[PDB]
């Protein structure tokens, strides 16, 4: 069966077409010569939102963030050579992180290809090991199956990014022969296999009697993921801990929450999977910086699983990730949400687990955020303004989006943030690019108009993607930035502070004028240093309009705590201690020779 | 055996490389991976160390270190992110061909390959921009990895290349001891020099087509020179071969190409031996490949010219055009070699009377300032040029991409060698700013100025603090036309005036620049020009200078489409002001 309605078209325009087809309405990028045909064919579309920014790493991290707060992918459009090798960092970011990206790279022509011409370059190649898939468009005829298949990739199994090479011969030229209309258009025992492991999961956790649920991303790629978890929490009454990138997923404020575990999570969580009888995984992959020292973690579903009465269940949508890190008792193969649904029935409601919510009651008094607070003449701690910014933000009455830098204000903004809703938390945890958080709450905005916005950032993150702040303003963003400005890549100077004696080796960069930036960039710069100015500036901040930038002078060179490092098991984490962090500033001092 | 290195982390070996290798600039971004190395460099007196705000930055500022310095650039960054952010640069030098060592902190051995925390396949990623990577897997064969990168970037055709770092390698301390080591055609070259002197000696109309691969050796200016003035041979230099000819010698061409000068394309297209050096022959320079050359190749199937090149890779060599003799290696050295089997040449009066008329016919012709007009971004730089000369010191220029780029290149006077910096193979914007910081480490006595974009600018100016930490008094010219220059001409001349996405919000450049901690200077007027110029060039310290130009202005000649490079596009003031009616109507008076 052949169409011939795009017959006459060109490439160029086949993709505008595409575009409402594939119901994108919104594309970022950034013009160029191998990718000017298909500028062409979208001037003035009515059919999409196109976003500019100033650089081609700002319009893939803007195509994450929006990806990550509208569960639709971030489509970005760029041209050959630089503009190409500009979104390698956004898809290795999205690769890590599971985000559904499509980006389409204009390329030479297909003659040009391999000789090394003008703005070449093999991104097929470079992008490869940072793609699920990537495709060059070698003819009009097959763009759009490419360009289906590259949306399909892209928002199935694990969400990921895709690339799509567009050689400039190719959308220029008009099709002139009928494609097949399938091109151009948008197992009885496997499900009885993954029924009878629903059983066998079913069977464990009615099984447990220490239990924990352990979340992360996964719940959040369907609709109804926090609805069912949470029904599931309340049926079998098990506790739930979330990854830094399930948070959101699980209302904290329920007493059931054990908030977020792993190398800087909370003590409490930390403690009750290195306890618990039965590890229940949804959506998670065991990254070293949830589990710490792997020989160590969870000895007691260890201990359970070799009496045939616990261990580790896991519900998880990638073969790949299957088996990887963990021998898993069983596996729940595809959508946790789904098979959480299926499962339901065939979980026995529970009355009450006493004794081990005692446990995790005390451990929750005992270990709390602790951190040094605020003193006569100190100057204001980072911890603080995530505390007094969660409340002033909550209080609005918005749906509030947080997306942050990388380093110690992200981890930060991760603990001492109270988190409630489903896709509020846009973070880049696995790739872990500083940089992300204002393009990142650009994107964020864009897909959601009517919410508050807010990048949580650092001075030296900040300082990689600033010249995105013009693009905010074209854009119509009204983006809230704080910056959590301790002049220094605190996570850094934490880590040389602590295994390098303080030998701070090129970790403080010199800052720019933050409020004078923010003006010639054309929004409002706000700045507090006095801690009697903080809870003002605050509210003014996020009561503003239009786009805005906060700069918080926070105290210097104070570690984000607990912290499992090493060798460490996820119950062996340095707490804080005041007179520790005393005797450390004492030692800072003698060591840097007071410059520090 | 060699034991000196017994006892030392990983990370203090390439501290200690560093010094045997003769580096005195690293340029860097910390983070995990790296930190072992990071420890061991502390407060090293071997070399001084540049920090930019993105990885990108201390990319391109290599690049422009190296360019200025002949030294290759080395970069010292952490995993992940750190090294991704990596790419373009080393795309861009892979694309012009100059000289980087590219350290990248790893994750673990031990988490190799298990999609670790800030782990990617930067072996694989950068396989196709890097002339040569390597992991090293164990801290006895780190001083061979570097010994091998630094002579692989610097040998043959410089490039980038890449070594990458896994943590617990440069964690560990070398406890073996390890090799001191690690710590016939000729013929049939000579043959080729005796024949291509045998087919330069019979040119009666012969040009030189001079490339970047004349400027990789430090007497290729010198035997260039030689050779144009013992056989009476014009020279025409590529965009990346600016500087390395006295533009100011009667037997100059000037530049050549789809943006060159007429006079260079002409003679070109009615030389009967084109002798190219250090030159790829990029379509950018040939025009239509198919009318390349018609001259050329006339004499050539007569046997009385045609093409000679002087390649170092013969990769190169027969690649894009068919060529009469080829001559390998450096070809500085060769050219050294043929000397003295060149007769030499007293005068070539028509050859130079046929040159002279097309100098007179076709120079670099634009619409200039009227009464009321505004600032011509032509006329500033040839303003400028005069301007940075009158200081006498030695002046190097960076730019960013676009029309600007152009126009630099074009109405520039250039003199010297390594002292035009731009990116033009890969055409990479924002490397302006970066390269200018880096070339000014590698000179810091020099001028340095980057004529800049006001959209390639924006790509990366937060390496204006950079500039402030570094402390190099850079120079920065943004000639500001509110636009992508150089896309929206390609939209004018062949989509019909539809300006699609061409036009960025900019900043305040001004407030920008003493944001970031600089002196920032403003003209609109043509009445303030001379005098900002002045003060721009004679500001100590970095400063920058945006000047607000005229809008919509193409570049010419352009040789575009299907043209070969005698049928290029000229300048013509009645068009131009046909093009500003149209383009009112088509705009509806928006642009
Ligand atoms: C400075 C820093 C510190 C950090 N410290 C911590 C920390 O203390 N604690 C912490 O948790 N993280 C931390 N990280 C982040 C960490 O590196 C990982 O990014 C994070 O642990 C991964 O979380 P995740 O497994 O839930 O999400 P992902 O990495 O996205 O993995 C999701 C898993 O669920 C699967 N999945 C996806 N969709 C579905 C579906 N529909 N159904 C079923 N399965 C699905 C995926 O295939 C994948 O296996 C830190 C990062 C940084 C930069
Ligand atoms: C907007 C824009 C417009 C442009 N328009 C033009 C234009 O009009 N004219 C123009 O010329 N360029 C133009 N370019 C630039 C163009 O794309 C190429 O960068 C340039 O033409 C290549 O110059 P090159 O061959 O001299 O140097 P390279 O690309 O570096 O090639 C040098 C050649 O010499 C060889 N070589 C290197 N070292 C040695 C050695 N020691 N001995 C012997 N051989 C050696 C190399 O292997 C290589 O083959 C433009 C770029 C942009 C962004
Ligand atoms: C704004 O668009 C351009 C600006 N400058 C340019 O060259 C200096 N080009 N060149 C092109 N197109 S191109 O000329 O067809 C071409 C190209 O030309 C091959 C063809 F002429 F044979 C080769 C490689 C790349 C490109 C590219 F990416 F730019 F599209 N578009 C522009
Ligand atoms: C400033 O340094 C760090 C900041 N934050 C970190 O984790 C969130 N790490 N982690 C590390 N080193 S690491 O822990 O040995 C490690 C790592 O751990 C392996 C080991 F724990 F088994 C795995 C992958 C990457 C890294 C890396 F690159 F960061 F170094 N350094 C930092
Ligand atoms: C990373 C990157 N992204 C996009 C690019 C595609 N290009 C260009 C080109 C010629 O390479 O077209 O292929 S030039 C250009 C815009 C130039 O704006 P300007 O700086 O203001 O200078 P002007 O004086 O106005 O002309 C773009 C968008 C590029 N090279 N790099
Ligand atoms: C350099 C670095 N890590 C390595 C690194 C390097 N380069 C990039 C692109 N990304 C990362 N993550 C960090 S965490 C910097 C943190 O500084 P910050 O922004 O100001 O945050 P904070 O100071 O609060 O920890
Ligand atoms: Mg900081
Ligand atoms: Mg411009």
């Amino acid at each position: 069966d052949m169409d011939t309605s795009f017959v006459g078209l060109t490439g160029g325009q086949i993709f505008n077409e595409m575009m409402s087809r594939q119901n994108v309405d919104t594309v970022f990028g950034y013009p160029g010569g191998a990718i000017l045909p298909v500028y062409d064919a979208i001037h003035n579309s009515d059919k999409f939102n196109f976003v500019l920014p100033k650089h081609e790493q700002g319009a893939g991290h803007m195509a994450e963030g929006y990806a990550r707060a509208s569960g639709k992918p971030g489509v970005v459009l760029v041209t050959s050579g630089p503009g190409a090798t500009n979104v390698v960092t956004p898809m290795a970011d999205a690769f890590a992180d599971g985000i559904p990206m499509v980006v389409f790279t204009g390329q030479v022509p297909t003659s040009a290809i391999g000789t090394d011409a003008f703005q070449e370059a093999d991104v097929v190649g470079i992008s490869r090991s940072c793609t699920k898939w990537n495709v060059m468009v070698k003819s009009v005829e097959e763009l759009p199956l490419r360009i289906n298949e590259a949306f399909e990739i892209a928002t199935s199994g694990r969400p990921g990014p895709v690339l799509v090479d567009l050689p400039k011969d190719v959308t220029a030229a008009i099709l002139r022969n009928p494609i097949p209309t399938k091109t151009t258009l948008p197992s009885r025992a496997q499900d009885e296999f993954v029924m009878q492991s629903i059983n066998k999961a079913a069977d464990l956790i009615n099984l447990a009697k220490k239990p924990v649920l352990y979340v992360g991303a996964g719940i959040l790629n369907h609709a109804d993921g926090p609805r069912l978890l949470k029904e599931l929490s309340d049926r079998a009454q098990i506790p739930v801990t979330t990854t830094l990138q399930g948070l959101g997923s699980f209302d904290q404020e329920d007493p059931k929450s054990l908030d977020m575990l792993g190398m800087h999570g909370c003590a409490t969580a930390n403690l009750a999977v290195q306890n618990a009888d039965l590890i229940i995984a949804v959506g998670a992959r065991f990254d070293d910086r949830v589990t710490g020292n792997i020989s160590k973690f969870a000895p007691e579903a260890r201990r359970a699983a070799a009496e045939g009465r616990g261990g580790i269940i896991h519900f998880e949508v990638s073969p790949k990730n299957i088996n990887k890190v963990v021998q898993t008792q069983i596996a729940v193969e595809g959508d946790a949400t789904t098979n959480l649904g299926k499962m339901m029935s065939k979980i026995f409601p529970v009355k009450e687990r006493s004794e081990w919510f005692a446990q995790i009651n005390k451990w929750k008094k005992e270990y709390p955020y602790a951190y040094m607070e605020e003193t006569p003449g100190s100057k204001i701690k980072p911890q603080t303004v995530i505390k007094k910014l969660s409340k002033v933000a909550n209080d609005t009455g918005r749906h509030v989006i947080v997306t942050t830098g990388v380093g110690q204000h992200q981890m930060w903004a991760a603990q001492h943030w109270t988190w409630r809703n489903p896709h509020t938390f846009i973070t880049s945890g696995g790739l872990g690019t500083m940089g992300y958080g204002l393009p990142a709450a650009i994107g964020a905005q864009v897909a959601k108009p009517e919410s508050l916005v807010i990048d949580i950032d650092g001075d030296a993150s900040f300082n990689m993607t600033l010249t995105e702040l013009s693009s905010a303003v074209q854009a119509g963003t009204p983006v809230k930035i704080l910056i959590l400005n301790n002049e220094e890549q605190g996570m850094v100077t934490q880590w040389q502070s602590l295994f390098y004696e303080h030998r701070y080796s090129h970790t403080h960069q010199l800052n720019p004028d933050f409020i004078k930036l923010a003006e010639a960039m054309g929004l409002k710069g706000l700045r507090v240093k006095k801690q009697e100015e903080l809870d003002a500036k605050l509210k003014e901040f996020v009561s503003t309009k239009g786009p805005v930038l906060l700069e918080v002078e926070v105290d210097k060179k104070v570690p984000v705590l607990p912290m499992v490092a090493g060798g460490s098991g996820l119950d062996e984490f340095i707490n804080f201690d005041p007179e520790v962090e005393r005797q450390q500033t004492e030692l800072r001092h003698k060591r840097t020779g007071g410059k520090h």
